[PDB]
């Protein structure tokens, strides 16, 4: 298997609108092209760019179709040494 791994400090650098990455349940998503398409707006995503956004994502109560959309933006897994307990 060719799984690509990123450290959290690499993800932390894509925190602006020119290249926007986010972590959700331990996977890294490049959502740069989705910013303007997101139904909840681009601001709530930029506030969380470069970070683990799992709790906000789940707190909103996203639909099954929103979960499906993730797959388009998947680029890699968070290195296991950087995942918290
Ligand atoms: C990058 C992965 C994300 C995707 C693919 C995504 C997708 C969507 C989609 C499709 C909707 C429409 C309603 C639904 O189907 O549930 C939506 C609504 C919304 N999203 Fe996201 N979202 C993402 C991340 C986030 C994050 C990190 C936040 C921050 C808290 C957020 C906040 C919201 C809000 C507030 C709404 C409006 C809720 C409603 O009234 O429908 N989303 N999102």
């Amino acid at each position: 298997p060719a799984v690509t791994y990123y450290r959290l400090e690499e993800v932390a650098k894509r925190n602006t609108a020119e290249e926007t990455w986010m972590v959700i349940h331990g996977r890294v998503y490049d959502i740069t092209r989705f910013l303007s398409e997101h139904p909840g707006g681009e601001e709530v995503l930029l506030e969380q760019a470069g970070a683990d956004a799992t709790e906000s994502f789940e707190d909103v109560g996203h639909s099954p179709d929103a979960r499906e959309m993730l797959k388009q933006y998947y680029i890699g897994d968070v290195h296991p040494n950087d995942l918290k307990p």
